[PDB]
């Protein structure tokens, strides 16, 4: 029941992801060396992982079918607000339930609760984050489903600052209606049960994680000594 345009959207976003995500995580070796002893001894390293990811989320965003049609300003608005949610999403791909940590190959680049807490974030935001990571992992989404959710997360009309929300909406609907149809045809039961409703619910959780983030970030940035460990990209994107 899938059209060729939808088949096209799937081919695009999958390739677009493969271009923006490295399963070897070889680039992780360029980041500032991680230190586990230790006040914020991980902010330097993880600050680079985030900023690296932000770049890769932008490249993925550009390849979003129809995203180019948006006005330069809206594109600035969507990514500035989705960047963090998209990161938390694309992170799930390396998240494991075996020990509740992000595993990116070597134990050196394996991140757990104490590493995120050692980056300047309390358990108040880490707890709901890991919960989100588990619930999103339980879904066992297909890669086709994974890549769509990320895109739909990018082009959201209700993002604060959006002007051409209707056109932003026309694009999200086209992607969304692609996800719905895919789950019907391509995703067999029981794993297909309410699969869509559960994916949309995760975007509602990200709005929450994002809201507690941009908040807990302003307090992490109040000290020019912490905002001195970040990268120019992280500062420019997560507000100054
Ligand atoms: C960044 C990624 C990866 C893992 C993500 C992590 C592990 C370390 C800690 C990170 C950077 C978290 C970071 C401390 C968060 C944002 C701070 O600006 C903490 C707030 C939680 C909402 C978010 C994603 C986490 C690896 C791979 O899946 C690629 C992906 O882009």
């Amino acid at each position: 029941k899938l059209s060729e345009e939808q088949q096209h959207i799937i081919a695009i976003l999958l390739d677009a992801h493969h271009k923006t995500y490295d399963p070897t995580y070889a680039d992780f070796r360029d980041f500032r060396p991680p230190v586990r002893m230790s006040p914020l001894s991980m902010l330097p390293h993880l600050a680079d992982l985030v900023s690296y990811s932000i770049q890769k989320v932008i490249g993925f965003a550009k390849m979003i079918p129809g995203f180019r049609d948006l006005t330069s300003d809206d594109q600035i608005v969507l990514l500035k607000s989705s960047a963090i949610e998209v990161i938390m999403l694309r992170s799930n791909q390396s998240f494991t339930m075996d020990d509740m940590s992000w595993d990116c190959g070597s134990q050196d680049y394996k991140y757990d609760v104490t590493d995120v807490s050692k980056a300047g974030h309390t358990l108040e935001l880490i707890e709901p984050l890991i919960k989100f990571q588990v619930g999103l992992k339980k879904l066992n989404l297909h890669e086709e489903e994974h890549v769509l959710l990320m895109a739909i997360c990018i082009v959201s009309p209700d993002r604060p600052g959006v002007q051409d929300a209707k056109l932003v909406e026309a694009i999200q609907d086209r992607l969304s209606n692609t996800l719905q149809t895919y789950i019907r045809c391509r995703h067999p039961p029981p794993g297909s049960h309410q699969l869509y409703a559960k994916m949309i619910q995760k975007l509602a959780d990200l709005r929450s994680l994002n809201e507690e983030h941009s908040k807990q970030y302003r307090s992490l940035s109040f000290q020019p000594e912490n905002s001195m460990k970040l990268t120019p990209l992280v500062l420019e994107v997560f507000g100054n």
